């Protein structure tokens, strides 16, 4: 029957060590998952299976019924044939023609082996060598370019039936150079005596197919995991990423095109005159032969073989076929009547009465000679005396010359004055055709051929397929060759117009031959397949989106980005999560759920022209804002990266310029603009400012960012978690130069404006560190963001608390949410990559004939091998050339995160920035640099309102007959008297002169009330 | 799209990133800047303007004092937008000029399929149908090397142009925080005056 | 070798660089705002 | 395995062969040649990095 | 000649620019367009 092969067949791919590493190839795989046809050797059984590309043999049994395999084309006597054998001493290989009997096997008789049944006889034996349930036997046997691969391996397991669930790498066992074609494969079976019962086995054959598999190396280099790329969406996606998890998110892994269903050939709807030539009625006589031109028309040569009856025919140059492919801008017909026994002389290099004086051919003709019989016609009783042949002439005639002169011929010296007499003969004879004459001189009508190729149109030539619509196919109009469906259109064309070019030269439409229609090309469906996944740790559950495909190609939802399956479409919407397009986001309720993003929940504001809201109270939030500000210093060498280690290449190399110079001082640049980015964003401070020993902030704790002593490299509980979280070789020709600055040395810099942060608040980024406590610097910044500084005296304990619990939080959070340090993980990232693909292309052959210099150098002279060299050095020039443009981008991307890095750094850690969001959500208070590796983190301590409360507001307050403003704040009316108060905090105060300033009259503020403006001085 | 290409559509809708304006536009006139730093505090519009003008060193009395003559002076601002924006053409210059550029990098590149490169023919099939394998892999791969250059060069001015449009968007939402978000004082990041 | 594989990823690096950046321009409010019903601005016409 | 690989496509190590043992490949030492000089107007002297 | 055709929607061919007649038909050409905007456009290079 068939059984499921769930993930066995993998097997190493090579003797090459790999360790800790994914690697994906394209070989002879059994896929995962396929039906493996499964065979009971008990029968209450070894048929013959062809080979193909491989067999994967499995064996489940204890008794070791499967003792051999035997591999051949023929299996028999008659041919080579290959015979593995285990006759219970060794396992015996034998590549010799063996005659097997119909069911060979090995006889096993009470235990001890007695007979053996596999072959009769041996011959030629080219090749022979000789090797020395509870447990499962697992084979791979395939032959590629002569030698025979044996993979084993031996797992005990217990299972009833059916291949375990268990992954197991094959290693290759035996390796035999055999040299013979194997296209049937047979199992040999041990026997059991009672009349045969064989043992309770199962033996399970899985035929290889030509598959890419990603193959995860462990340390020790065992495979412990395979994914097979075409199994599923989810693998493929796995092999894209070559990573075996992924993470939530799109990703275009291939392209779905719809391949042309059939071709189609459209020519247009006069057929040359052969019939009037060779069915003409009367034939004129050879010495005046005739000669009709045929052009401007199209013949059907194939059917030469009838183009008269009883023909006889030859053509001299090619096939009467291959005439109907041809062209020629004439075609000549020469007719004429002469004897049987004469047709030979219508041949090329003949010579004869006809061939001499009548008609002759060229040495050199290509053409056909049509003759047949034409005795009922031309013969009479009594004799036709219609056609004559020339019997005398003074020279011979030149190819394809006419005579018709009548002139007697004066064979001897006296003049014939124009009469026949003795020596004096008429030219011309008549062959008197009789019908009782013998076949040699009865008449044949003959017809020649010969076609002319001038310097001309070939107006003379030698298929149409029904048209089909609104189909992808192929199709051939009149010699334009091209891919698509064709739909009707609206297009007038104008009569002399074959086919219609849409801009930028594509071929949007063609009229039809036969039909005029114009029909619309489309061109086929295509696009790219995006995969939906929540990644494969949350689920393997898997969506799948065809970009810009109608859904009319293989739950479904056609959006503008595509056809998209696996995802049930949802009316309510949500907050994105994975990216799809098209205003269309996609998982929910342990299934993937596609939706219209919900852009934000909906927040209308109680608007009124009286009303007002004032925090009462507020909050002190820390946000980390992370900032790249360099990359790997790398730098190549064009020289040793393109050339290696070779003179050769090297003298090449130099006529092309100064091309590796350039390059290698580009690499120069950017490594110097690294350190002086990493120079401009952290040295901004001329003096290394020291925290003091005792941490007295007026209640402020600054243990989690300012640098711990007990750890061994001065580094803060933060910045150490951020170097713990981010995690990162020799190459030829590439190096990575270290940084000008060390990590400790920028780790000290971030210390340095941390304690001056701390300690002078911004006075130290505009000069002299000037002392200032910490409380009052917190209350300097208060004032900076319109906030009185009585606020915070009053609330200073409950502020500081707030600032500890935030600072505690950062840290968490930077501890337990991944990608945080995402932006500096990607640069290093992005660096590596382009590193690995440019390594990678070193092994790249750019149409070379190898990509390895040395093989290419050894086995070809320098002569030859030049203009190899010389293509792998252009390709590796390219390669380098565009990696340095990758390099030369990002870095200018680098260096404009390092400016907005080094900005950040002096408006908000060196100063208060009013500028908003610049620092951080909310007013901004302060800003604490961390150093990270390759990039700053900034941890933006602001100011947010937190408890919100509505008070009756008025413009201005009348007081005996005045109008009052407030000189800060706004006044506000809880509902029974008014206040002043200041906007960012609800600290109301008596309505007086000293809060207010008076400001012209009542009659012209629009909207005030009335109220007692307080005047201190009146008490 | 009809030659390999694809022009994916953008995430946000033409509706979508307008009610996000619209969102942007009715956060300004009713809570000023509060809304960009946290929670929208209800503001009164005039009352608003007024804090507007205190920020820039102008009393809250002279707004006030000539809040009819302020908005008279808004409104007719407002309408006079509306004609400076159609009555000169090449206003949107700035945005065309990206779509143009976009159009012609990409016209030019479908245009170099056209190119020979030095080999026989343009046209793949009929090279490849009319020559053997020996020659006819030399002329593909003369159309290869041709190709691949343009389709880098185009990869790289795309790459350019996207830094360039970064860049701006960067400003974009740089100007979006300073000057809808909130107040800017930096004078001419949010226009003149 | 992988030339246009780095092109295409190049590409879809402009692609996603774009939608980050409308997403970083237009999306600055947590939650969507909606005009007040009256249009009483003292006198400000936001009609346009 | 007769040779090992790194994580990228170079060759690692080796299995020696007359000798059946491991051997791992170094890529063998190479660098650039800097020249801290002061200037020709301070020295000649100078240091080779 | 070089000739800048307009084909009108029937494909008709309803104004034609010659390439060299004069300055302003070299600078049609050069822009491919039948109208070209104030400024200063390069067409050609002059050569001894
Ligand atoms: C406050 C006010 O007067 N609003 C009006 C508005 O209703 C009208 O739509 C607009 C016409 O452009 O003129 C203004
Ligand atoms: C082509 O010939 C067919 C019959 O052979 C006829 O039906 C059709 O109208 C012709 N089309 C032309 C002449 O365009
Ligand atoms: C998978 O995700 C869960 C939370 O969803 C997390 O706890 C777990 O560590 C993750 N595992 C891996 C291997 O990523
Ligand atoms: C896509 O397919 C649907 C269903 O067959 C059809 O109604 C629709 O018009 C098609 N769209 C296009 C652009 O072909
Ligand atoms: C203000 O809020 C903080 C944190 O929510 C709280 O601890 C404090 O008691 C509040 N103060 C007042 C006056 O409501
Ligand atoms: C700051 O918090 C840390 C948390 O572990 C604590 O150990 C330290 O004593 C605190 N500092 C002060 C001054 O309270
Ligand atoms: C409003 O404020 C007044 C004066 O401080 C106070 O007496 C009164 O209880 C308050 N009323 C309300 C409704 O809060
Ligand atoms: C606010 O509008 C109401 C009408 O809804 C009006 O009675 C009141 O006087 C107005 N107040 C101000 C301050 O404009
Ligand atoms: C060298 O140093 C001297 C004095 O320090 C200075 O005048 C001169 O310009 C410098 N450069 C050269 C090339 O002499």
């Amino acid at each position: 029957a068939y059984t499921n092969s769930f993930t066995r067949g993998v097997y190493y791919p090579d003797k090459v060590f790999r360790s800790s590493v994914l690697h994906s190839t394209q070989d002879l795989f059994l896929p995962f998952f396929s039906n493996v046809t499964w065979f009971h050797a008990i029968h209450v059984d070894n048929p013959v299976l062809p080979f193909n590309d491989g067999v994967y043999f499995a064996s489940t049994e204890k008794s070791n019924i499967i003792r051999g395999w035997i591999f051949g084309t023929t299996l028999d006597s008659k041919t080579q044939s290959l015979l593995i054998v285990n006759n219970a001493t060794n396992v015996v290989i034998k590549v010799c023609e063996f005659q097997f009997c119909n069911d060979p096997f090995l006889g096993v008789y009470y235990w001890m082996e007695s007979e053996f049944r596999v072959y009769s006889s041996a011959n030629n034996c080219t090749f022979e060598y000789v090797s020395q349930f509870k447990n499962l036997r697992e084979f791979v046997f395939k032959n590629i370019d002569g030698y025979f691969k044996i993979y084993s391996k031996h797992t005990p397991i217990n299972l009833v039936r059916d291949l375990p669930q268990g992954f197991s790498a094959l290693e290759p066992l035996v390796d035999l150079p055999i040299g013979i074609n194997i296209t049937r494969f047979q199992t040999l079976l041990a026997l059991h005596r009672s009349g045969w019962t064989a043992g309770a086995a199962a033996y399970y054959v899985g035929y290889l197919q030509p598959r890419t598999f990603l193959l995860k190396y462990n340390e020790n280099g065992t495979i412990t995991d395979a994914v097979d790329c075409a199994l599923d969406p989810l693998s493929e996606t796995k092999c894209t990423l070559k990573s075996f998890t992924v993470e939530k998110g799109i990703y275009q892994t291939s392209n779905f095109r719809v391949q042309p269903t059939e071709s189609i050939v459209r020519f247009p709807n006069n057929l040359c005159p052969f019939d009037e030539v060779f069915n003409a009625t009367r034939f004129a006589s050879v010495y005046a032969w005739n000669r009709k031109r045929i052009s401007n028309c199209v013949a059907d040569y194939s059917v030469l073989y009838n183009f008269a009856p009883f023909s006889a025919f030859k053509c001299y140059g090619v096939s009467p076929t291959k005439l109907n492919d041809l062209c020629f801008t004439n075609v000549y017909a020469d007719s004429f009547v002469i004897r049987g026994n004469e047709v030979s002389q219508i041949a090329p290099g003949q010579t004869g009465n006809i061939a001499d004086y009548n008609y002759k051919l060229p040495d050199d003709f290509t053409g056909c000679v049509i003759a047949w019989n034409s005795n009922k016609l031309d013969s009479k009783v009594g004799g036709n005396y219609n056609y004559r042949y020339r019997l005398f002439r003074k020279s011979n005639l030149k190819p394809f010359e006419r005579d018709i002169s009548t002139e007697i011929y004066q064979a001897g010296n006296k003049p014939c004055n124009g009469v026949a007499g003795v020596n004096c003969y008429f030219p011309l004879q008549s062959y008197g055709f009789r019908p009782t004459y013998g076949v040699g001189h009865q008449p044949y009508r003959v017809v020649v051929l010969s076609f002319e190729l001038l310097h001309a149109p070939a107006t003379v030539c030698g298929k149409s397929t029904n048209l089909v619509k609104n189909k992808c196919v192929n199709f051939n109009f009149n010699g334009l060759t091209g891919t698509g469906v064709l739909t009707e259109s609206n297009k007038k064309f104008l009569p002399f117009q074959q086919f219609g070019r849409d801009i930028a030269d594509t071929t949007d439409a063609v009229r039809d031959p036969q039909t005029l229609e114009i029909l619309d090309i489309t061109p086929c469906s295509f696009g790219g397949v995006s995969v939906i996944t929540p990644g494969t740790n949350t689920s393997n559950q898997v969506a799948v989106l065809y970009q810009d495909v109608n859904c009319t190609e293989v739950n479904v939802f056609q959006t503008r980005a595509g056809c998209l399956i696996g995802a049930e479409h949802v009316n309510n919407s949500y907050e994105c999560d994975i990216p799809i397009g098209a205003g269309i986001c996609a998982v929910a309720s342990q299934s993937i759920i596609a939706y219209t993003m919900s852009l934000g929940a909906e927040n209308s504001v109680a608007y009124s022209n009286n009303s007002i809201a004032i925090p009462t109270n507020f909050t002190i939030s820390v946000t980390t804002e992370i900032l790249p500000v360099s990359m790997t210093k790398t730098s190549v060498d064009c020289t040793m990266y393109i050339c290696g280690d070779s003179t050769e290449c090297s003298n090449l190399l130099l006529q092309y310029g100064s091309f590796c110079t350039q390059l290698n001082r580009a690499l120069t640049g950017i490594a110097v603009e690294q350190d002086k980015n990493t120079q401009e964003v952290f040295a901004q401070v001329k003096q290394i400012y020291k925290t003091p020993p005792i941490k007295d902030f007026g209640g402020f704790n600054f243990s989690q960012i300012l640098p711990d002593p007990s750890k061994p490299s001065k580094r803060s509980p933060i910045e150490d978690l951020l170097f713990n979280k981010v995690t990162l070789q020799k190459f030829n020709g590439l190096t990575v130069l270290p940084p000008l600055l060390t990590d400790e040395m920028i780790a000290q810099y971030t210390s340095a404006l941390l304690a001056g942060t701390i300690t002078s608040g911004w006075t130290f980024g505009a000069g002299p560190a000037l002392q200032i406590p910490f409380p009052m610097q917190m209350a300097y910044r208060f004032n900076g963001i319109g906030v009185t500084q009585n606020v915070l005296y009053e609330n200073q304990k409950l502020i500081a608390n707030q600032f500890n619990s935030a600072i505690g939080k950062i840290q968490d959070s930077l501890s337990s949410t991944p990608s945080a340090l995402g932006k500096l993980q990607d640069v290093v990232n992005q660096n590596a990559q382009a590193l690995n693909t440019l390594v990678k292309q070193l092994s790249s052959n750019f149409g070379a004939i190898s990509s390895v210099l040395n093989d290419i150098l050894s086995r070809l002279d320098p002569p030859e091998a030049e203009v190899q060299i010389d293509r792998l050095i252009t390709g590796r020039l390219q390669s380098l050339q565009t990696y340095v443009t990758q390099q030369l981008i990002r870095a200018a991307e680098i260096r404009a995160s390092a400016n907005l890095a080094a900005t950040k750094m002096s408006e908000c850690v060196l100063g208060q920035s009013k500028r908003v969001d610049f620092c951080g959500k909310g007013y901004h208070l302060m800003s604490f640099p961390q150093s990270a590796p390759h990039g700053v983190v900034f941890l933006h301590v602001t100011y947010v309102p937190a408890q919100e409360k509505n008070f009756t507001t008025a413009p201005a307050i009348c007081h005996d007959g005045k109008a009052h403003f407030p000189r800060e704040g706004v006044f506000v009316s809880n509902g029974t008297h008014w206040f002043v108060t200041q906007r960012n905090f609800y600290e109301p105060q008596i309505i007086t002169t000293d809060n207010t300033f008076v400001s012209g009259n009542c009659d012209v503020v629009i909207g005030i009330v009335n109220n007692t403006v307080y005047d201190p001085l009146q008490p």
